[PDB]
């Protein structure tokens, strides 16, 4: 009969989870105490003894084969994969060497001090039974105070590897000792060790790849893949169990890590369902094992203790703490020299941040039960229970106090000001909406005292010298603007999460150190990982280019392509993100400070960084076309789909569409995105004719396309060639089809790329050229004579006229800076302003008889070229300019040498 | 050894779910076929027989105690509870009598035709083994075509009750037959029947209430309550099993229904996790039982079949179909007379909408195994398998064809036009965003052919006569406007989901029938349920007002309080939603149609409905104060919290606040909402002094409150008393503190309530009174003389002046109609316009020296009283008016008899 015991264990777990939250110590200790109470009752009353004599003394097989795999698999599921793989080498070598040192030193201490007849293998059992740690309570404590999530990942990963190594060592030593009939020669022992080393994780990886490939073919089905994932985990556990008695847990851990790594092939709802399911199973097993071990230790272990044996555990705790501190203190300089060093605070937290959790108690129970009626099992269980019940309270309380007294639990001043601003805004909004609602003719009867009191809110957080402070405050303002620009870019969907995290980390580490802005050296190092051996592998196999090896070649090809493609995508993303952010800062910081040389320094730094990054990115695009084409196509499709989804949501919110149909369209869009995620890694570049067909003002009609193709000429130029200088008429119109081109002319300097037309302005107004063109590489260009351009534009007079298209494009491309300079308050992005200008339409002066009247319907009005006269104010207007909202009567003259153009933005 | 069998069963279920979706017939048939194949292999190869001789021949106890409770409990969990409780009586009586008739007629048919030696009990066995249905495939087919969701609710509920009754009958007859040692006298048989009837569901309800009360005390913990819910279900299953062999399933069903009913005490994430968990378990059980019964029927049942036995199957199918049709055809007129009648389409669908699912196969397996080596078990299993394999294909295909040929697979024309409009808008948005993105200087290299092709979208759906068509189109336009107004009101958070469903149902049933609008009689019947018997029980137990009953009284009082409070809240919500929607519709169709008599009819109908509903709602508020106060306070708190959450989300979207802090504030707001949900059902009304302190222009300053209280007088009036007429100076200002008051004066007519001040306009401009005041009940009023009013207003000259407050309030209350009349395009609500006017501020003419200039910064400008002269246009402006955006220079004069006031709206 067991039912009452497990039911009571679940109830007590719920009670100790609910009622014991405000105390600093974890709930589990309370559970242990409860078990102790039951034990003494089980000693006296025979009925409680009869009801506990079934789970109290349970077979070692079920515990060692069930309670351990669940715990170790849970410790390897909630782990973030990318952060762990960032610093896997450091954490694994640290955990391995720490466990080795701890085991050997605990063994020699057991020989020296414990004055027993313990053998060598018993000493390593007693040493490696407490080296394993299960510090889920550390993560529970540092979920809020652990600002550096890298520290949380490190403290979880080191514990995970320590648990794995401790399980391996204990199992091999138990098999060598408690079943002495087995031979113990090295000849097959080395084979067994290498088998445990390699044959496990390889099998886990193979089955993980197989099951992910199988799951990648199921679309819109949240029921089959749950069953497939659970069966995939169980069968590998079974095979790993028959494989070796130890390799099962390692293979299961590798499977869990690989499943958690992939995200595209599994929908998020299934992922969170599996997370919750596994967490619930882990919690239930954890509660059961604490209560069972408490009952066992109180019932039998305590009656065979001695005063010296009671004194020994304090010395054991001091010894384990001092060796744990010494190993990390000694390895700190080596990891500093390698490049993955630490500091005072991280070393001190790691020194006092280890809690002996559930695995130690499980192994103590197993060895106590296998020992039988001997003093050795009682000593193991008593010592493990004492060490755990001591550390799980002392280290928790002192780690809380130490976090309080040191710099971890501090709040930055900008964060406090941001909280104050948000609280003020919320209070203002609540006040205005309450004031509005009190004026209603239907809700004037509610008792406003409790209505006001219940909805209140509160913040959870409650000269050379002048030049130095102003430059410091300007630097902090610039970094804050850069951070909010990155956040805005992320929200719009033009930038991936990982690139956002990298950029924010770079911004914070640049702001932390004195008077240093964002360094382009670290960024170019970040995307310089393209200079790596996988490319050498690809070159070797392409040079190479027994019967079944043929089909072996492309698949490897594919994964190699994949294995680099993401990397370039990431790099490219960062570059684009950075450059856009920089431009926005260069538009907003201008009117913030009024010290001339400070603006000069800021502008010089920003311009140099912009030019260097754009040059390096253009050269990288020149190096390889296919990956750039694939990344650009994926970005365009993602932006289009995101905007379409936003339009669906807005149209639903207006009530025009019911919720069923909006859900259907959203599901279709999500299916399109999922099919996008499975796109080929690289695509061959388009031919030049497609590039000619893809320009803005030669689309929608083949007549203009082949009319231009009738007389379009192709030219080629090499390095160091000057194509056009200043002080001359616009001979023709260029179009870059390959290479990279530098343009410089009178102060500003820029680098173009493929797909950008050169000198559109020079052919419309016949202005002299104002650009010097040089070539940084080989280049092919398309040349069209201006005479043919004018003949063609005089030939076509349809309503979608080519003249209108070019004037619209040049107007928007010359008017984005004008709006973004002065009218750009907080909350405006390049994308928003570009779309808002896109919604507008150009106006002609034929129907207006050279007279325009400014209404309040049109948002803004600008003049590109020409002169706009006034009558009541009589003011001259130059070109180009944004017309301020003062004059509402714009008259125009007629001039043969110039015809004015004007642009407006209207409402929807 | 079983592992390979269950693993293969799960894998085959996965395949048959994946690669068999385009076919119309359900996947389960395929599974059956697969089992058959394995069976014949198990007949020949001894190894497959050795691997399948374990699960195929399984002990009946585990099947009858595991596979049945899960299967029955799943159908009671995904059920919508409110739709089932709406029409529980009809469905339960129909299911019970249908099962009784089917069982008896199948028994007598087994007597007449089967020419066996079967007794009477075996006849009921064969009759009630196929009466049970598991039509989850019917719901799967009707999830998209069954627009009338009440049909799905009925077809699921009738199946559920049929399954329960069939289980009860089967179990009692099996216990009476296969264990003949048991006594079969009636004396304790009637006791057993009543025990199964009553003792089960009462215990289930008791434990459901206990576990919901326990779960209501846990806040922000998504792990304890999962374990508590699962343990609560299991312990009741265990106790119900020990209680009676039959009552366990009924108790578990009642527990599941009650758990699904409550929603406030359980967070939604836990709810969806339990949904997915139970669905997965049910699917696994279904796959296992199908494959096992296929193996069993192919291996042994088929070898003892005769040609006449093969011929009888068609006759049984025809007989069961005609019986199922005849019973519903005969019960149709009775349900029509009761008030829950049906029509042709529902009767025909119910006639051919029953599929014998997994429960029939389970019961056939149990009786076949208990029969042992006898022909009777083989005959049962063969007949059940044949009936299922026939109906599960024939009825599915014919129900699909019949739905296609009937009007249920039809699309309304307005839905088609809405889809066309949405598709056009999406295509336009995609085109404009692609055109904008092609002008970028960084994404000009992507091959636009695949980019354009991949993101494309397609719609899933591809004289008396003139007066008649015009009134029909006007009526449909009015109903469409009302529907979109209801949707907008629901989105803003001022109206509950259930009231929205009720109002939309009323709208569509009003639109279905010719030339009649929304009826106030049905709505008043909807909120007249407050007159339900409970109120009589409440009055009796208040009049009444052995040792432990003292604590029993208040709990009963409280549960009666809640049981009436929910209904009254629903009624009040429906009333307010309807009245706001009617005002908006009456404001928007001011210029849609241009027929005079049509406008007169529309206005008369709308005004009569508005007046009747507001009068009845005011009288209901007069009847009982406490529930009205509680509902109003809850509504105000909900609106305030929703607006605060919206401000959090907007502030996060602007990048000013990071994600963590926004999540923290959102969690705090959600906790506040959760604590709101546990508010007391009713609260006492505030004293009249609190009402005097709660007005708009006497808040935030105690000095004005006591100054008004110095000379405020109290007056009382009764029914039929006229307080003030027209043609007289404004003697004083009123304030309603109790009762209901009618005001009528020269055409318009209205009823006020408590908290609305009467005649504010008469004391500012000293205008003669234009209202006739009558009393529909007893009334108390607060009277203040105008002399004290003007003395007080001349006394106070602080910047938050009382004069400014009254002018602001009267301005917004007179200016809401002006904006809502002409400027209201699609997408504007009363709340939005009220907030937009609230953000504005009144302007004084002292600093403007009687001269104002209209900019484009201010959105709109209005004039309340006075004359606004012009100079360049020279136009006089009457009062009140909205100034059109033509004149931008507004000059003012000075007059002793009138001082003009002007209102503006500025940007943020
Ligand atoms: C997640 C979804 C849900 C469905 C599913 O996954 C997907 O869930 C999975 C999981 O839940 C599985 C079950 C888990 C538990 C399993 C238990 C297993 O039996 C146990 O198997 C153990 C194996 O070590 C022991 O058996 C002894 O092992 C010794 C070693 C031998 O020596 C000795 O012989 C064996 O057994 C000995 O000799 C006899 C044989 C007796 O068992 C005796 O006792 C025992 O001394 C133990 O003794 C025995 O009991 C049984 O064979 C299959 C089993 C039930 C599994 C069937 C398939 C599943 C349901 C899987 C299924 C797909
Ligand atoms: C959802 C969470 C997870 C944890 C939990 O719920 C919360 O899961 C619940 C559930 O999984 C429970 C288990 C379900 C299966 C149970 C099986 C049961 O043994 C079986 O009990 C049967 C009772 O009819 C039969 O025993 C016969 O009973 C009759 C006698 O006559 C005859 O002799 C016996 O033969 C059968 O013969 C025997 O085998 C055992 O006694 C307890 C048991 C294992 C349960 C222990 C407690 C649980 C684990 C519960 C636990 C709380
Ligand atoms: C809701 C209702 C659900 C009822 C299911 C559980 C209730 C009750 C379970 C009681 C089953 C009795 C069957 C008789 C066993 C027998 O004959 O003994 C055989 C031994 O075989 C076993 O002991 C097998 C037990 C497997 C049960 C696994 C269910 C897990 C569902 C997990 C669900 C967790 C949440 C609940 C040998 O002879």
């Amino acid at each position: 009969k067991v039912i009452v015991f497990i039911s009571g264990s679940c109830l007590f777990g719920a009670i100790s989870r609910s009622l014991f939250k405000k105390l600093p110590i974890p709930y589990t200790v309370v559970l242990l105490i409860l078990g102790a109470i039951l034990g003494v009752v089980a000693s006296n009353v025979p009925l409680v003894e009869e009801h506990t004599r079934d789970v109290a003394h349970m077979d070692p097989h079920v515990l060692l084969q069930i309670f351990l795999p669940v715990l170790i698999f849970e410790s390897a599921f909630a782990m973030d994969v990318h952060t762990f793989m960032r610093s896997f080498s450091q954490v694994c070598i640290l955990a391995l060497f720490g466990l080795v040192v701890a085991s050997v030193l605990t063994a020699v201490l057991a020989m020296n001090l414990f004055n027993y007849n313990w053998n060598f293998s018993e000493a390593m059992m007693f040493g490696a039974i407490m080296s394993a740690t299960d510090p889920v309570a550390v993560v529970a404590l540092l979920k809020d105070l652990g600002a550096s999530k890298q520290l949380g990942t490190i403290i979880e990963g080191e514990s995970l590897l320590n648990d794995g190594c401790a399980i391996v060592i204990f199992n091999v030593f138990m098999k060598m000792v408690f079943f002495p009939q087995l031979t113990s020669t090295v000849g097959q022992n080395v084979l067994y060790f290498l088998q445990v080393a390699v044959a496990g994780p390889l099998w886990g990886y193979a089955v993980a790849k197989v099951t992910v490939f199988f799951l990648s073919h199921i679309f819109n089905d949240a029921l089959v893949e749950i069953t497939i994932t659970l069966a995939a985990t169980y069968l590998t556990y079974y095979i790993g169990d028959i494989w070796l008695e130890v390799s099962g847990v390692l293979a299961v851990v590798v499977l869990g890590l690989i499943v958690n790594a992939e995200k595209t092939s599994i929908s998020p709802e299934v992922e969170v369902f599996l997370h919750r399911f596994w967490e619930m199973l882990a919690y239930l097993a954890n509660t059961l094992i604490f209560m069972m071990v408490g009952v066992v230790v109180t019932q039998k272990a305590l009656v065979a203790v001695d005063k010296m044996d009671w004194f020994y555990l304090i010395i054991l705790y001091l010894a384990i703490t001092i060796i744990r501190g010494m190993v990390i203190s000694l390895f700190s300089p080596i990891l500093s020299r390698i490049g993955y060093g630490l500091t005072w605070r991280n070393a001190v937290i790691m020194t006092w941040g280890g809690l002996r959790g559930a695995v130690g108690l499980a192994l103590a129970l197993v060895v106590e039960n296998l020992a039988g009626n001997d003093v050795i099992g009682s000593k193991f269980l008593f010592h493990t229970a004492g060490i755990v019940v001591l550390t799980l309270v002392i280290n928790a309380t002192t780690i809380q106090t130490l976090l309080r007294i040191l710099g971890m639990s501090d709040i930055s001043i900008p964060k406090r000001l941001a909280m104050a601003g948000a609280v003020r805004r919320i209070h203002e909004g609540q006040n205005r909406t309450l004031n509005m609602l009190k004026s209603d003719r239907f809700l004037a009867d509610a008792d406003w005292d409790i209505a006001t009191a219940a909805c209140e809110i509160s913040d959870p957080y409650s000269s050379p010298r002048e030049f130095a402070d102003m430059m410091e405050e300007a630097r902090l303002r610039m970094l804050k603007a850069e951070k909010i620009s990155y956040w805005k870019q992320f929200e719009h969907g033009m930038l991936a999460r990982e690139a956002l995290r990298l950029l924010v980390q770079h911004a914070e580490v640049a702001a932390d150190e004195k008077d240093q802005f964002i360094l382009v050296d670290d960024l170019k190092k970040s995307w310089q990982i393209k200079g790596i051996y996988p490319w050498l592998k690809r070159k070797l196999e392409d040079l190479i280019s027994l019967r079944l090896t043929k089909a072996l070649i492309p698949k490897l090809i594919l994964v190699v392509n994949g294995k680099i493609n993401n990397q370039l995508s990431l790099g490219y993303d960062v570059g684009k993100g950075y450059i856009i952010g920089e431009e926005e800062v260069g538009k907003i910081i201008d009117r913030m400070v009024d010290n001339k040389k400070i603006l000069r320094e800021l502008k010089h730094i920003s311009e140099t960084g912009r030019l260097q990054v754009v040059k390096e990115l253009g050269l990288l695009q020149r190096e390889h076309p296919g990956i750039a084409v694939s990344v650009k196509t994926r970005q365009a499709i993602r932006t289009i789909l995101n905007h379409s989804r936003e339009t669906i949501h807005e149209l639903q919110g207006a009530g025009l569409l019911d919720e069923m149909e909006a859900h259907k369209l959203e599901l279709t869009v999500e299916i399109k995105m999922k099919r996008l995620m499975n796109a080929p890694s690289s695509i061959p570049p388009p031919p030049p004719e497609n590039l000619l067909k893809n320009v803005s003002w030669l689309a929608g009609d083949m007549k203009l396309i082949d009319f231009i193709k009738a007389r379009a000429s192709l030219l080629h130029f090499d390095y160091g060639e000057v194509i056009v200088r200043e002080g001359d008429e616009s001979d023709g119109l260029f179009l870059i089809v390959s290479g990279l081109v530098k343009l410089y002319g009178k102060v500003f300097e820029d680098y173009l790329t493929v797909g950008n037309v050169i000198g559109e302005m020079g052919v419309l107004t016949k202005k002299p050229r104002n650009a010097t063109v040089t070539c940084e590489t080989t280049v092919q260009v398309y040349f069209i004579t201006a005479e043919d351009m004018n003949i063609a534009i005089d030939t076509f007079t349809l309503y979608p006229s080519l003249e209108y298209r070019l004037w619209r494009v040049v107007a928007i491309r010359i008017a984005t800076p004008l709006i973004m300079e002065q009218m750009a308050f907080q909350g405006w992005t390049q994308e928003k302003v570009k779309l808002h200008l896109e919604r507008g339409y150009l106006v002609d002066l034929a129907e207006s008889h050279f007279q325009f009247n400014i209404d309040a319907t049109l948002e803004d009005v600008i003049l590109i070229n020409g002169t706009a006269y006034n009558a009541h104010t009589r003011e001259e207007i130059r070109s180009p300019c944004l017309i301020s909202r003062t004059v509402h009567k714009l008259t125009f003259q007629y001039t043969a040498t110039e015809e004015p153009r004007l642009f407006v933005v209207r409402n929807a």
